[PDB]
């Protein structure tokens, strides 16, 4: 019912959750996923709460690939909570590291254009029914077109991690966030 003391400490180190929150998350996790393992179909049902199932499905699949760090087809409680912790309470630097690890489809250390386009397409499909887009990045190809041509510094047609991180920071939602840096 409850995390072992040895387990608990490993997760306090690798997440930004308190012990109480970890115990509460674990209980609730087993509550909702009795096997102790989340598979892809389950993960799609989670996303389907927030956006329509069919639409959200391909994005969900990519997220799952990334959460599933050992890459076996399921997510244990550890992979879940660590992924949750990073994405929801991580440093900005390490959020983008994780986002990069998602876009780099074949895990070679570079995002190719066709890797980018693919993710961007999935985000657009999930969202299509409910958010209405800017004007110039209001099509996956157009967007992928903006991103590369703002982020590919050395022009090899690939994004390195450092290119990725630097460029993301001129996203408006980051430009906003950064105005809240408590270093004033
Ligand atoms: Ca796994
Ligand atoms: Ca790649
Ligand atoms: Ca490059």
């Amino acid at each position: 019912s409850k995390l072992r003391p040895e387990m608990l400490q490993d997760l306090r180190e690798n997440t930004e959750f308190s012990e109480l929150e970890l115990q509460e998350w674990y209980k609730g996790f087993l509550k909702d996923c009795p096997t102790g393992i989340l598979n892809v179909d389950e993960f799609k049902k989670i996303y389907a709460n927030f956006f329509p199932y069919g639409d959200a499905s391909k994005f969900a699949e990519h997220v799952f690939r990334t959460f599933d760090t050992n890459s076996d087809g399921t997510i244990d409680f550890r992979e879940f909570i660590i992924a949750l912790s990073v994405t929801s309470r991580g440093r900005l630097e390490q959020k983008l590291m994780w986002a990069f690890s998602m876009y780099d489809l074949d895990g070679n250390g570079y995002i190719s254009r066709e890797e980018m386009l693919e993710i961007v397409q999935a985000i657009y499909k999930m969202v299509s029914s409910v958010m209405k887009m800017p004007e110039d990045e209001s099509t996956p190809e157009k967007r992928t077109e903006k991103i590369f041509r703002q982020m590919d510094t050395n022009n090899d047609g690939k994004l390195s991690l450092e290119e990725f991180i630097r460029g993301a920071k001129s996203d408006p939602s980051i430009v906003r966030l950064l105005q809240c840096d408590p270093s004033s």
